[PDB]
């Protein structure tokens, strides 16, 4: 951010604010599950309160609604509430994000308001697919709701969306968290630690397989466990994987990713083995499974077994440095979380010897939450895919679209 303006030297004296922030949280049942990506706001939004900004107003996406209202699901209105403990502070909430109503929530407020609107994705205009007049509308609408931008939403940096790169306003500045976060990264990227080892899991395995070619001119090695593994095992092994997830797009690439591996030298560690369960439930019937076995029709793999644990741990004592994004199983539900939590136990045990560990991610920064590892490796992240995107060697377009010293 060395040539982009920062919130630092950006004056909010008598300004309404208007930031992008990330409050993407986890939720089990109703809750939050960690709070994490909201305290990681807190210093922005009470440095612009503090030094006499007139409002804040504060937007995200919560989950993937894809452009419809989906308040029961998908509300942003529990984040407010924790919003107000971690602040010492009271927050105002809207059910919408524009246009009118909201407008006029935002246009004069009293002195020191904190305002946080509904979930920008219950509009198709913010990402915006799930319109160009409508998009341009949307926009406009937002750039009403303050005289001056933030964007201190590291975790959707990535992400060339309407309140992340469409905001128009004359100064649009990068956060204190966005700093935090491109600072450690371009640190940890300059002259990595080697082996390098990439661990990637998780369910969004479409995002998260395209990825893939350009981090393999970056890393030594590579996991490929959690939902994305199935995809390769398939292909590769020819092998039954049930209902597990799978992505027929990156299906098509899976060999010529292996090829690229094989050419720049990066051994790819996949699971050899699974918990099954017999359907998406935490309360599900669970089996056992092989890569030979195959997975039954009708069953899916929700986590690795202890051999893949073994060789996964195998990968992490090579390591010198590493970077995890997504679990290696559903580690919300226990009979699916042994897998994620012995690899937890190795990359923790990594870093006391010296090994360089970062972890990335909503739900696997939970992960370390869970398990009480936050201060046992090296970084935690607010961003997943942002950060490796930023491993790919990419400008995040949520950098990019700030204002220009
Ligand atoms: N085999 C499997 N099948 C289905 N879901 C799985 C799975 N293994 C892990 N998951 C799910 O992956 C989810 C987290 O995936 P995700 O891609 O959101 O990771 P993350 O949050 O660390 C990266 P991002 O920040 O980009 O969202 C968890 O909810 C976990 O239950
Ligand atoms: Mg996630």
């Amino acid at each position: 951010l060395s040539n982009k303006l920062t919130l630092d030297k950006l004056d909010v004296k008598g300004k309404r604010v208007v930031m992008r922030v990330d409050f993407n949280v986890p939720m089990k049942n109703n809750q939050i599950t960690n709070n994490q990506r909201i305290k990681a706001a807190v210093p922005s939004i009470k440095f612009c309160l503090d030094n006499g900004a007139k409002s804040v107003v504060l937007m995200s996406h919560l989950g993937r609604p894809d452009g419809v209202p989906m308040p029961d699901k998908y509300s942003l209105e529990p984040v407010a509430v924790e919003l107000k403990s971690l602040l010492g502070k009271d927050v105002l909430f809207l059910k919408d994000c524009v246009g009118p109503e909201v407008e006029k929530a935002c246009a004069n407020p009293a002195a020191g308001s904190v305002i946080l609107l509904e979930n920008l994705r219950f509009h198709v205009e913010e990402e915006g697919k799930g319109e160009p007049a409508k998009i341009e509308a949307f926009r406009a609408s937002l750039s009403k709701l303050g005289d001056v931008y933030v964007n201190d939403a590291f975790g959707t940096a990535h992400r060339a969306h309407s309140s992340m790169v469409g905001v128009n306003l004359p100064q649009k500045a990068g956060g204190f968290l966005m700093k935090k976060e491109l600072n450690y990264f371009a640190k940890a990227l300059e002259s990595p630690e080697r082996p390098f080892l990439a661990i990637l899991g998780g369910a969004k395995v479409a995002d998260a397989i395209q990825l893939i070619n350009n981090m393999l001119d970056k890393v030594n090695e590579m996991i490929i466990g959690g939902g994305m593994a199935f995809t390769f095992l398939k292909v590769l092994n020819n092998m039954e994987i049930g209902t597990s997830l799978f992505d027929e797009e990156g299906a098509k690439i899976v060999k010529d990713l292996m090829s690229k591996a094989e050419k720049n030298g990066v051994k790819i560690t996949l699971p050899v083995d699974f918990v099954t369960a017999d359907k998406f439930d935490e309360n599900a019937k669970t089996g056992q499974a092989t890569v030979a076995s195959g997975i039954p029709a009708g069953w899916m793999g929700l986590d690795c077994g202890p051999e893949s644990s073994k060789k996964y741990a195998e990968a992490v004592t090579r390591a010198k440095q590493i970077v995890w994004n997504g679990p290696v199983g559903v580690f919300e539900w226990e009979a699916f979380a042994r897998g994620t939590k012995a690899l937890m136990d190795e990359v923790v045990k990594a870093t006391s010897r010296g090994c360089i560990t970062i972890i990335g991610g909503g739900d696997t920064a939970t992960c370390c939450a869970k398990w009480n590892t936050e201060d046992k490796v090296s970084h935690v992240s607010t961003g997943g895919g942002a950060s490796l995107e930023l491993l790919e060697g990419k400008v995040l377009p949520g950098v990019d679209a700030l204002s220009n010293i």
